[PDB]
């Protein structure tokens, strides 16, 4: 029960989120939430942090989100953790 519109939001990552995104995607100043979620998704799968829990205490992603692990099924929490690392444009 998250709206579809949320993936349209325009955002400006803070430096550490930007560092992580640069490892998987082109470097722009502005991203859609859709893009951010995809890049983070690819980052996680590429680095195999996920086998419904993502484990990230041995990874920069852990520092980014402030948790050692999280559930992929809890989307509102994920959006919340993402939002602390960006500015809405
Ligand atoms: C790395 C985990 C990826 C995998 S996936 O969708 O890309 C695929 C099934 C294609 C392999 N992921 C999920 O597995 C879960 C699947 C689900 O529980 O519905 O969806 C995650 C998702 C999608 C959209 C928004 C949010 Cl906040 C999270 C989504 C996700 C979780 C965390 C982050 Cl940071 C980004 C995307």
């Amino acid at each position: 029960q998250i709206p579809a519109s949320e993936q349209e939001t325009l955002v400006r990552p803070k430096p550490l989120l930007l560092k992580l995104l640069k490892s998987v995607g082109a470097q722009k100043d502005t991203y859609t939430m859709k893009e951010v979620l995809f890049y983070l998704g690819q980052y996680i799968m590429t680095k195999r942090l996920y086998d419904h829990i993502v484990y990230c205490s041995n990874d920069l992603l852990g520092d980014l989100f402030g948790v050692p692990s999280f559930s992929v099924k809890e989307h509102r929490k994920i959006y919340t953790m993402i939002y602390r690392n960006l500015v809405v444009v």
